[PDB]
DNA sequence: AAAAAAAAT
DNA sequence: AAAAT
C-alpha cells in the first residue's frame, strides 16, 4: 500500500546479484558484502515472509544501519575524482528493485532504431547485475555497427548523475504510484544528499538513468534523424551516458551531416538539461578508426624504470605520456592502460621475477603513492610478487601515514583498493581498524543476514508477551522515513512536522502495548490533540511530570507555527528532546518486568 | 511575517538596481523594463507602502506574472547557455534576498583573499552592474601581478547547475528557517527544481559565490598556509573564476604544482564541486597576464568579412576561430579576434558605414544570416552600425521568413532575440514579430509598475465594497505559493495537499465577503472539512448543485489517504487539482462583480 | 570618443 | 575472476 513494490521485483533484484559469479562479486567494495553470503542467507532474502514483513512494511527504513551512507573517491580512467556513495547490502538491492518495477510499467518512446545497455541486463534468463554481458554484448554491437555503416558519431555527457533531477525521472513513469515515487526519489535523493548519488555499478541507478531519464531525448535525436534526407541508413548504440551515431551516407554530404546532427544534438541535449562533453565528442569518423612477442618481459621492466625514476610530483599527463606509452606494441592495436592490465591478470607469475620484484620493491619502498596513477593493476602487480615483505611493507607504509595525520585521499584509495584484493584479511583489518571504516567493520567481515537478525528490536507488553505491532506499521515506518529523510539534509520546519506525527503515533502504540487503550485496534487519533499527549505519558511511570508538561508545550508551541504543517537551533533542541522521549520510552517496552 | 525579509533589503535591491546607468540597464534582457519606469514608479517601489501590502505578505507570489519563467539560450567557445527568464519583480527580490544574507552571514574566509561577483553591497557603491566590481577585479589582478612570482588559475565546471539550493540556505546560520524555506523553493521554482542561471543577477551571484563557496574556500586559505615553500600568497576570485597569486622559489615549482593542483581537487570533490580541467592552468609567472587604429583598421575588418563570407554556414566554431576570427589579431598584440571585434562595434560604429564595408555586410546578412550565430552579440552590433535601413530590415524579414515557415531552431531564436534587444525593442519590430515573446510583450512594452496596477484583481462584498482581507490575507498567499511551486515540480501529492489548504481558505473568505458569514474574521477553520465546504460552495449558487458535490468528494477522499498531509495515480490527483483549480476560476470571477446576485 | 553604454559571467 | 561507465 505505501511501496507498490512487489515481491517478484525484489526476488528479481536478489536473483541478478547472487547470479554474479562468486569469483567477480569479491572483486569489489560494494559487491563483496554479498560474497560472504551463506546459502542459507540467500533463500531468506528471496522469502516472501522476509519481503512482507521486511521491505514492503518499509521496517528497514527505519534502522540507522539503512539510512547511513558514506563517502568513497574512487579513480577516473584519466586522473579525475569519480566521488561515490556506499550504501547498506540492503539499501544495494532495493535500488535494483525500484528498477525492476519501472521496467515493469515503464513504456519506452525510443524506437528500435537505437539499441540500449546499462551495467545491468532484465533480459529474460540472463538477468544480472554486473556489466560483463551487457558491456560484451555492447561492444559486439558496435563491431557489427562498424562494417554495415560508413561514419559514426560519439557523444557524451558530462557529471551525467550528479546532473539527473531524481524528481523529473520518476515524474516521466506515469504509471507509478505518486506515493510510491515519493518514497523511491526520497531515498535515492538522501543517498546523494539532495541529488541523485553514484552507487558504483549499481544496475538500479543505471538503468533508470539510462533507460528512464534519457528516453525522450533518445526520441527527439531518432526522429529527427529521420528528416534528414541525406542519412540512408542510421543506428544508434548506447552505453549509459556514452552514444554512437552510424549513418549511410555520400561522402559529399559529410560537411552538412556534420553540421545538422551536432546542432542537433546541443539543442536537444540543453532542451533536457544535459551537458554534452565537448572533449570526449568526435565528429563524424570512418567506422574503420604468442602474446610474449608482442609484449616481452623486456617491456615490462622499461615500464617499471620509466617509472621509479619519475617524479611523485608528476600528474597524469607526464604518466600517460612516458611510462603508459612504454607498453604500446607497434603491431599491437591496444592502449597501454589495456596492455598493463593484461600482464597483472593473465602473467601474474611476471611479478616473481627477480628483477622484475625487485624494481616492483623499489616502487613500493621508494614512495607507494606512485601507485595512484593505476591503483588496481598496480596493486594487483604487488599482490602477484606473491613476497611477504613487500605486501606488508606497503601495508605498513599505509599504516605510518595514518597513524600520523598526513592521510589524504590518495592514501585512502591506494588503501581500499588494497583491502578488497586481500579479501579483507583479518590481519591487515586488525592493524588498521571513522568513516568508511565503519562500513568495512560493518558488512565486510560477516554475514549481514545473520547480523540483521541479531540486532532487531522487540517490544512486550504487560503479558510478556510479543508486541509485533509497531514493525509492522505501514504509517509509522514511513513517517519515521520521511523525518528522518528531511533531517538528513538539515531541513528542520519538514523534519519537525514528520516526526511530530511518529512521536504522537508510537506513543498510542506503547498504550496498546501497556494495555491502557483496551479497543481493537490502538487508538491513533486520540493522541494528536495535546490534552491526550501529557496525560498518557504522565500516565506511563517513565518521566517527570514537570517535564512532560515542559516538552510537549514547547513542542505544540513549533506545530501551531510550523507552515510545513522559531530558529534552527529552537526546533533541533524540541526534536532532541523528542528523541529522548523515544529512546527511554523504547527500552521500557523491551524490559518484559514490569 | 512569512520572510523576515526587511524593507531595508528591498529598498537596497531596488536602489542597485537604478543605480545602474540608463545606458547600461537598455542593453540587457532582464534590465530593459527598468529602462522603461517613470520616477513615480521607481518612488512606488521604495515606498514603504509598496513594500509591507505587496511584498512581505506575499501578495506578488499569487500572480501568474510573478510565478511564469522562460527558458533562453545565451552564447558562450560557442556552447550553450541555458537560462531563466524572471519577472522585474522576481529580478529584485532575489536581489533582495541577497541583501539580507548579506547582512546577517559572516564569512569565513580571511582577507588572504579577494572575492568579487556580478555587482555590489559596498557602502557607497551599491550597484546591480557587473561593470564596477569586474574594473575593481581587474585592479587586483593587475597588484597580484607586480608582486607575486607565479599565479594558477581555477573554474568550476557548470557551477550555478550543480549548487543544491537548500544546502546553500543552510550555511546562512542566522537566517529563520521559515524565511530558508521561501527563499529556497522560489530560487528552485525558477530553475525547475535546481539553481537556475538568470542573466546577470546580482542576488544570484553574490549567494553563490559569497556564501555557497565560502567552506571551500576558507580551506583552500588554511591549507596554503601549512606550506613551507610558499613565502607568501593572495587569492582572487570573481564569481567561480580563482587565481592563486605565490612567492616562491623557481626550484619547489613542480612540487607546489602537484601540491596546490590535488589540493584543489581534493577539497572541491568534498564540497561537490566540479573543478574544469579546460581552464585549470598550472603555476605560471604572473608576466603573463592579459593609437588604435596603428593596427586594425578598416581593412582588417574587410579581410574578416571576407573570410566569413567565403566560409561555408556548415563550418563549426573551431573552423570559425582557426580562419576567421584569426584574421583580426595582430602580430603585435596578445588578443584574441573576440576582444578586437567587440573594440570594432562598440568603438569604431562609424566603420561599418563605408563603401566596401557595408556591401560585404549586407552580403552577409542576405546570402545566410545564420553565419552571424558565431559572434551572435558582436555581428549583430556589426550590422546594426551600419544605419542602413535596407540592411537592418532585411535581416528582420530573414527572421520572419523561418519563422512563418515553421522551420527555426534555437540558433535562429538566438538572433532573434539578440536582434530585438540591441534594438531596444522597435515599435514597427515587434508588430512584424509577434512563450519568451509573451515576456516581451507584457514588461518590454510599458511601465511594469503601471500595468501591476492596472491589472491587479479587485474583490466587491455583497455591500457593493471592496474586499481588502484576500491580499492583505499573509497565511492565504504563501499557502498558494507553496501549492503553484510543487505544482512546477510536477509533485502531486505536495501540490494537490497545499492548494487544498488554499482552496479551503479562499471559500472562507468568499464566505465572508458575500455576507454569508458574518462577525469580525471570516470563520477560516469551519470550512476545513468535507460538509460545510459543500454548503458554502451550494450557498452561492454559482454552479451545479451536483458537481459540487462529486468535485469536493473526491478532493477529500485524495486528502484522506495522501501520505505528506493506493488506487490514487498521478492522472486521478491533478484531474482533482484542474476542478478545485475550475471552481476558483468561477469563485473568483464571480468575486470582482460588484452588481451580482 | 560617446544612444559616457555593450565586451565579464 | 579482475580490464566497462
Ligand atoms: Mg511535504
Amino acid at each position: 500500500s505505501m511501496i507498490t513494490l512487489q515481491h517478484q521485483d525484489w526476488e528479481r533484484a536478489v536473483n541478478m546479484i547472487k547470479n554474479i559469479p562468486p569469483s567477480a562479486k569479491n572483486k569489489y567494495f560494494q559487491t563483496f558484502p554479498f560474497f560472504l553470503l551463506s546459502e542459507t542467507s540467500w533463500e531468506e532474502l528471496l522469502s516472501e515472509n522476509f519481503f512482507y514483513s521486511y521491505i514492503k512494511s518499509g521496517e528497514f527504513l527505519t534502522y540507522q544501519e539503512n539510512l547511513s551512507f558514506y563517502d568513497r573517491t574512487i579513480q577516473k580512467s584519466h586522473g579525475a575524482y569519480r566521488q561515490t556513495r556506499i550504501v547498506s547490502p540492503i539499501i544495494y538491492i532495493f535500488l535494483i528493485a525500484i528498477a525492476s518495477q519501472v521496467e515493469r510499467i515503464y513504456v519506452e518512446k525510443r524506437t528500435n532504431d537505437m539499441s540500449v545497455y546499462f551495467s545491468g541486463s532484465f533480459e529474460k534468463e540472463k538477468n544480472t547485475a554486473h556489466y560483463k554481458q551487457s558491456y560484451n554484448t555492447y561492444m559486439t554491437e558496435l563491431n557489427a555497427c562498424q562494417e554495415e555503416f560508413d561514419y559514426y558519431f560519439q557523444t557524451d555527457f558530462s557529471t551525467f548523475f550528479h546532473l539527473v533531477d531524481t524528481d523529473n525521472l520518476f515524474n516521466k513513469i506515469d504509471r507509478l504510484d505518486p506515493k510510491s515515487a515519493l518514497v523511491y526519489s526520497s531515498l535515492i535523493k538522501m543517498i546523494g544528499q539532495g541529488r541523485m548519488p553514484i552507487v558504483d555499478g549499481n544496475s538500479g541507478l543505471s538503468f533508470l538513468n539510462t533507460v528512464v531519464y534519457l528516453d525522450d531525448f533518445d526520441k527527439e535525436i531518432i526522429d529527427s534523424l529521420k528528416t534528414i534526407v541525406e542519412i540512408e541508413s542510421f543506428k544508434l548504440v548506447r552505453y549509459v551516458d556514452d552514444l554512437h551515431i552510424f549513418i549511410k551516407c555520400a561522402n559529399k554530404d559529410l560537411d552538412f551531416l556534420n553540421y545538422k546532427v551536432y546542432n542537433l544534438l546541443c539543442e536537444k541535449a540543453t532542451k533536457h538539461h544535459l551537458e554534452i562533453n565537448s572533449s570526449k565528442t568526435k565528429s563524424f569518423t570512418p567506422t574503420s578508426e604468442d602474446f610474449e612477442q608482442y609484449f616481452s618481459k623486456n617491456t615490462l621492466i622499461e615500464f617499471l624504470d620509466k617509472l621509479n625514476n619519475m617524479s611523485v610530483n608528476a600528474d597524469f599527463s607526464e604518466y600517460e605520456k612516458e611510462v603508459l606509452y612504454t607498453l604500446e606494441n607497434p603491431e599491437i592495436v591496444s592502449d597501454g592502460s589495456y596492455i598493463l592490465n593484461a600482464i597483472v591478470y593473465n602473467k601474474s607469475t611476471w611479478s616473481q621475477d627477480y628483477d622484475i620484484k625487485n624494481k616492483i620493491s623499489l616502487l613500493v619502498n621508494s614512495n607507494y603513492r606512485k601507485l595512484r596513477y593505476s591503483a588496481k593493476a598496480l596493486i594487483t602487480l604487488v599482490l602477484n610478487t606473491r613476497d611477504g615483505d613487500i605486501i606488508k611493507g606497503l601495508l605498513n607504509n599505509l599504516f605510518t601515514t595514518f597513524k600520523n595525520g598526513t592521510n589524504d585521499i590518495i592514501d585512502e584509495i591506494i588503501l581500499i583498493e588494497y583491502l578488497v584484493q586481500r579479501k579483507f584479511n583479518h590481519k591487515d583489518l586488525m592493524t588498521i581498524l571513522h568513516g568508511i571504516k565503519e562500513y568495512i567493520k560493518a558488512y565486510q567481515t560477516s554475514d549481514f543476514i545473520k547480523s540483521l537478525e541479531k540486532n532487531k528490536v522487540i517490544f512486550y507488553t504487560n503479558q510478556k508477551e510479543v508486541y509485533p505491532l509497531i514493525s509492522k506499521d505501514k504509517i509509522l515506518n514511513f513517517i519515521y522515513f520521511r523525518a528522518k529523510y528531511f533531517e538528513s539534509l538539515d531541513l528542520v520546519l519538514e523534519s519537525f512536522a514528520y516526526y511530530k506525527n511518529y512521536f504522537d503515533r508510537f506513543v498510542a502504540h506503547a498504550m496498546f502495548c501497556t494495555g491502557i487503550d483496551s479497543g481493537r485496534k490502538p487508538n491513533y487519533k486520540l493522541y494528536y490533540t495535546e490534552g491526550k499527549l501529557i496525560d498518557g505519558l504522565k500516565q506511563l511511570n517513565f518521566l517527570s511530570s514537570d517535564e512532560i508538561t515542559k516538552i510537549i508545550n514547547e513542542a505544540h508551541k513549533i506545530r501551531n507555527s510550523n507552515p510545513v504543517s522559531f530558529s534552527r537551533y529552537r526546533v533541533k533542541s524540541s526534536l532532541n528532546d523528542l528523541k529522548i522521549i523515544i529512546e527511554q520510552l523504547s527500552t521500557l517496552l523491551q524490559n518484559k518486568n514490569r
